[PDB]
Formats: structure tokens, C-alpha cells, sequence
């Protein structure tokens, strides 16, 4: 069984990696990695929450964003802080400090109860160990087996966590009617497939939909899921029940297409301002010079047009006009590491003069295409619309077979048929993405892969 890919594992993508996953609403994507946004950037609408330092926060986002920025400050309770209320988890009846039967003291309830093992998974186990100090979550191979004793009472606490929470306080608890025997949730916290955090687990746990690692190493590099997990085209697995649950989990977005405090974070997403991108060829532009040689531009937003370098620098005059309506081009920025012969980094930004002398560059009625932030959005055998009429090309795999060392897989994309023009692709929700630009049967078109230039794009845009 060869579910896991090896070539990713060098780059070690955790849940903090944009390219493979969505940043939590108290975070912002910057250079492929989830960073903290300041509390005053969170959506205003939310109910108050309590942090372990007895401090109260208007929104749940704002708390989690302070915890993000300022370690130590954990979560405690929904609603304002009580004076007496204080949360506690503990491992009792155990031969060592990093193991036992889990005991929870629910901030409000003065009574102390145990957890039931019939619903106890790695999602809860990891979260438990994480607030217990052990930063690598629960052990997956090891156990703590009991032999009766303290199995008198009928008490129990069913728990459920997403799995990435930094405290059991954040999870949802519900008292259940316990059967037997035996039903008490044990755990072994990890004290020394490898995870990015440093945790070894067996290969059978890798790529099954379940976060065994704690930071999602075992799930982000998957050609196909093991058990019930659902394979995102992006190469990631998600729990089957993550299908049609009102949250776009896969960066590709396919789990929510074709459908007819965990609940609080989902709520916080649906209020974030979504990008207005890629609504015959509205994005299509044509960069004509006064000489008479044309390039196939693609409108991405506002003042900006994206094209290939070589065609622009074919002009002697260095003065253009953008046709689609006629705008003028103020300045042009080529990528600094453009290599003429190899065509690596064959990409350039055009900045329009705007004109009007009163407002902004944007055209009254023009739709910008979407710029891919991840190189895992579109994959082989995906269909894409080439233009320069328009031809439906397909993305081809293993392009070393055709060109070898003239094709640099990180910086270039090959589209097999079935200047500087666009290679536009659409996802399941009808979002038009500018996937590639035209760069240079057994000769498939080669395209500079734009997703690998989102940081670069961003720097100027
Ligand atoms: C929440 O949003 C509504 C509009 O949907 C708005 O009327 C209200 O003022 C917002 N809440 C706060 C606390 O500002
Ligand atoms: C959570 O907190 C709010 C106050 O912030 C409270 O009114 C509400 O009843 C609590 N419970 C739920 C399930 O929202
Ligand atoms: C894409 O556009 C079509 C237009 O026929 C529309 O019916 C459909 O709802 C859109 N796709 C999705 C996933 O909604
Ligand atoms: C211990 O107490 C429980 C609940 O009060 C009751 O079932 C019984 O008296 C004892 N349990 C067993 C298994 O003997
Ligand atoms: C890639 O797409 C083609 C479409 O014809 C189809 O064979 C299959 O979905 C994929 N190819 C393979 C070999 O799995
Ligand atoms: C990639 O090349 C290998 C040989 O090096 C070949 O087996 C395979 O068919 C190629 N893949 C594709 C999708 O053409
Ligand atoms: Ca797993
Ligand atoms: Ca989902």
C-alpha cells in the first residue's frame, strides 16, 4: 500500500501550511504559512468567552487571536468568567505521570467525572495531552489497560473535539448513559510515519482521515485515503462527515459541491470577506504596442494585468495599450530572476495608468480572474481553457517524459492538447483561476505555473 507521497515530506506541511489547508479565522495567510492576525481584525459579531487568566473577551476569535500572539492564555468557558469557575484535567490511577484514566473538572460543575471510551479518539486524546503539557499529543500505539477497581459509579462524560484545539475546555461535553463493561477513557501521552512535530506513528495510521499527529502531518500528503476518509484533489484526506457539513474543508472545495466551540469557529469563517474573483472571456486582455505585436494578457484585479515576459520585451518602443475598451500602461515589472533560455520565471506585471483624474484603475464592467494561492489547487487530468477562440487543454503528469530537464516542475506546468496567453481553469464552485501563462502528441504546451508566484504577485499587488 503506497498511499503516502514522499516528495512533499521534505517540505513538512502542518496545519499551519496554507498550500495544503485553510488558516483558522483567527489567522491570516502570509508566504504559505498561517500567522496571527491582531484581535481588532476579527469579525465583531460574537458572544463573549473566558480565558484561564480570568479575563473576558467579547468574541471567541479575539481570544484565540490573543492566545495566538501571546502564549499561556488558554480557553476556559463560554460566556463571561465566573469567580469560582476553574477548569482541570488529570490522569489518575496510573503507573506514570504521562498516563492514566482521564478525569475532567468542568469549570462550572464542582463535581469531578471520568470520560467514556466508546467515543474517545485521537482528536480528544491529542487535545487532552496538549493542555497536560505534552506538546506532541496522544500515543497511538501504546495503551493503559485496567483490571476493574473504581468501576462502581454510572457517571460519565462524552467529549468531542475537532482535534486542533489547544485545550479540552474548548471542546463540547455531554453526559451519556454508560453501558458496560468496561467503559472508561484511558490515555498515554507521547514521551518519545513520522510527524512534523517529531512523533513516530505506524504507517497504517497514515492517510486515513484522522489526525493522529496533532498538527496534520499524516493527512496532508495523500494520493488516496485509507479507510473512510475522503480524498481532496489537493492531496489531503478529510473525515467522511466533513462532506456536505457547511464548511469548505478541502482547499479545492469538492466536499461541499453537490450537496442538496467547534460550531463557533465555523460561524467565524462565514463572516469573513470572500474574494470577488472569477465570476466568453471577460478576463482576456491584449497588450498591443505601437509597432504591432500582441500578447494575451489576463485581468487579475484593479490596475493589474498578468502576462508572460518574453512577449512584452519583444517590443522596441516599450510603450503599450491594453485592449479588451482601451487603457494605458504606466509601468511594467518583470520578474527579477527571468532566465531567457530556460524560460524560468517567465512572468511580468503590467500596471495601468488608470486615467479619469478622479478615482481608480478598475473598469466599469470587467471581471478579474482568480489568482491561485496554492500549487495544489489543480492537478493532472484536470481540464483547462487555453486562449490566445479558446481550446480545452488538459493538465498532464510526469512532464519529464516529454522534455526532461528543460521542464522545471516547481516553476512550470505542461498542458496536453485534446503570446503569453492565459491557461484558465475552474474549480467545482465556478471560480475562474489563472493557473498558467503560455511560455514555450509528444509536445504539450508549457506554462509558467502562476501559483508559485503568489507571494511575488502579492508583493507588488
Ligand atoms: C452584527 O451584524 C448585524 C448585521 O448583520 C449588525 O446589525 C450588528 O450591529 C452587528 N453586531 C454588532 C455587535 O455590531
Ligand atoms: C454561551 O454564552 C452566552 C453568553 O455569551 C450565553 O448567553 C449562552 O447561553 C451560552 N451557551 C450557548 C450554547 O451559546
Ligand atoms: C455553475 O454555473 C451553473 C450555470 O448553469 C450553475 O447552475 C451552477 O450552480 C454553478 N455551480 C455550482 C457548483 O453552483
Ligand atoms: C456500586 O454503586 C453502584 C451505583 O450506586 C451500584 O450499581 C452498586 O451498589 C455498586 N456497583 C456494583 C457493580 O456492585
Ligand atoms: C485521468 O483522467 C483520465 C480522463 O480520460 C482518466 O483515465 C482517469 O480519470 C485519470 N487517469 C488514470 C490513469 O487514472
Ligand atoms: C513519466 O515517465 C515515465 C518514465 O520515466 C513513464 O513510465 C510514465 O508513463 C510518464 N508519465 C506520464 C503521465 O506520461
Ligand atoms: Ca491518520
Ligand atoms: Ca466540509
Amino acid at each position: 500500500e503506497d498511499l503516502v507521497e514522499k516528495k512533499c515530506l521534505a517540505k513538512k506541511y502542518t496545519h499551519l501550511s496554507c498550500d495544503k489547508v485553510f488558516c483558522q479565522p483567527w489567522q491570516r495567510c502570509i508566504e504559505g504559512t498561517c500567522v496571527c492576525k491582531l484581535p481588532y481584525q476579527c469579525p465583531k459579531n460574537g458572544t463573549a468567552v473566558c480565558a484561564t487568566n480570568r479575563r473576558s473577551f467579547p468574541t471567541y476569535c479575539q481570544q484565540k487571536s490573543l492566545e495566538c500572539l501571546h502564549p499561556g492564555t488558554k480557553f476556559l468557558n463560554n460566556g463571561t468568567c465566573t469567580a469560582e469557575g476553574k477548569f482541570s484535567v488529570s490522569l489518575k490511577h496510573g503507573n506514570t505521570d504521562s498516563e492514566g484514566i482521564v478525569e475532567v473538572k468542568l469549570v462550572d460543575q464542582d463535581k469531578t467525572m471520568f470520560i467514556c471510551k466508546s467515543s474517545w479518539s485521537m482528536r480528544e486524546a491529542n487535545v487532552a495531552c496538549l493542555d497536560l503539557g505534552f506538546q506532541q499529543g496522544a500515543d497511538t500505539q501504546r495503551r493503559f489497560k485496567l483490571s476493574d477497581l473504581s468501576i462502581n459509579s454510572t457517571e460519565c462524560l462524552h467529549v468531542h473535539c475537532r482535534g486542533l484545539e489547544t485545550s479540552l475546555a474548548e471542546c463540547t461535553f455531554t453526559k451519556r448513559r454508560t453501558m458496560g463493561y468496561q467503559d472508561f477513557a484511558d490515555v498515554v501521552c507521547y514521551t518519545q510515519f513520522q510527524c512534523v512535530n517529531g512523533k513516530y506513528i505506524s504507517q497504517m495510521k497514515a492517510c486515513d482521515g484522522i489526525n493522529d499527529c496533532g498538527d496534520q502531518s499524516d493527512e496532508l500528503c495523500c494520493k488516496a485515503c485509507q479507510g473512510k476518509g475522503f480524498h481532496c484533489k489537493s492531496g489531503v484526506c478529510i473525515p467522511s462527515q466533513y462532506q456536505c457539513n457547511g464548511e469548505v474543508d478541502c482547499i479545492t472545495g469538492e466536499d461541499e459541491v453537490g450537496c442538496a466551540m467547534d460550531a463557533e469557529r465555523r460561524r467565524i469563517k462565514s463572516l469573513l470577506p470572500k474574494l470577488s474573483c472569477g465570476v466568453d472571456l471577460p478576463w482576456q486582455v491584449a497588450i498591443k504596442d505601437a509597432s504591432g505585436i500582441t500578447c494575451g494578457g489576463i485581468y487579475i484585479g484593479g490596475c493589474w494585468i498578468l502576462t508572460a515576459a518574453h512577449c512584452l520585451r519583444a517590443s522596441k518602443t516599450h510603450r503599450y495599450q491594453i485592449w479588451t475598451v482601451i487603457e494605458y500602461v504606466d509601468r511594467i515589472i518583470f520578474h527579477e530572476n527571468y532566465n531567457a533560455g530556460t524560460y524560468q520565471n517567465d512572468i511580468a506585471l503590467i500596471e495601468m495608468k488608470k486615467d479619469g483624474n478622479k478615482k481608480d484603475c478598475e473598469l466599469p464592467r470587467s471581471i478579474p480572474a482568480c489568482v491561485p494561492w496554492s500549487p495544489y489547487l489543480f492537478q493532472p487530468n484536470d481540464t483547462c481553457i487555453v486562449s490566445g477562440q479558446w481550446g480545452e487543454v488538459k493538465l498532464i503528469s510526469n512532464c519529464s517524459k516529454f522534455y526532461g530537464n528543460r521542464f522545471y516542475e516547481k516553476e512550470m506546468e505542461c498542458a496536453g492538447t485534446y503570446s503569453g496567453g492565459p491557461l484558465v481553469c475552474m474549480d467545482a464552485n465556478n471560480v475562474t483561476y489563472v493557473w498558467g501563462v503560455v511560455s514555450w502528441p509528444e509536445f504539450p504546451g508549457v506554462y509558467t505555473k502562476v501559483a508559485n508566484y503568489f507571494d511575488w504577485i502579492s508583493y507588488h499587488v
